[PDB]
């Protein structure tokens, strides 16, 4: 689990969105595994606006933050799960790192701010849904 709290937005994995998220919906995209809802309180995270390919992510199944090198956002085939059929997910970045299904939502960050959240993994890989292109997260 986990979310990004930037301005009056809450960014979560679409597959982990709550009823309150759907009832306060701003934007969702199943091909990216992302959903954004509105919040009453202002958040403290800032979004990275950069070209970094190195950063650090939070892994809940280890209670640890790990440094990683990750690929540029791309269209990648993701195997069938209990949340989606086997399909292509867009804006996904891969790295070598430990992950388990409940690690989704952990933040990936670089020196400029939040880059994305854990969205996929398996066999020593971890995938992150990029948010750096969502410029509207920085405005009301
Ligand atoms: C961190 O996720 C894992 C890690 C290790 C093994 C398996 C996973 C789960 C994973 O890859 N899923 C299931 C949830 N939906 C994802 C999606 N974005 O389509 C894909
Ligand atoms: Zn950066």
């Amino acid at each position: 689990s986990g979310a990004i709290y930037v301005g009056n937005y809450r960014v979560v994995n679409r597959h982990l969105a709550t009823h309150n998220d759907w009832a306060n919906l701003v934007w969702e995209d199943s091909s990216r595994d992302l959903l954004v809802s509105s919040t009453t309180a202002q958040g403290c995270d800032t979004i990275a606006r950069c070209d970094c390919q190195t950063g650090v992510y939070y892994c809940s199944s280890r209670r640890k933050h790990y440094p990683v090198s990750f690929s540029k956002p791309s269209l990648i085939f993701v195997e069938a799960s209990e949340y989606y059929p086997a399909r292509y997910q867009s804006h996904l970045m891969l790295a070598v790192g430990h992950s388990e299904p409940g690690d989704c939502g952990g933040i990936l960050r670089c020196q400029h701010g939040v880059v994305g959240i854990v969205s996929t993994g398996g066999n020593g890989l971890v995938g992150f849904a990029d948010v750096r292109d969502l410029l509207w997260l920085d405005e009301e």
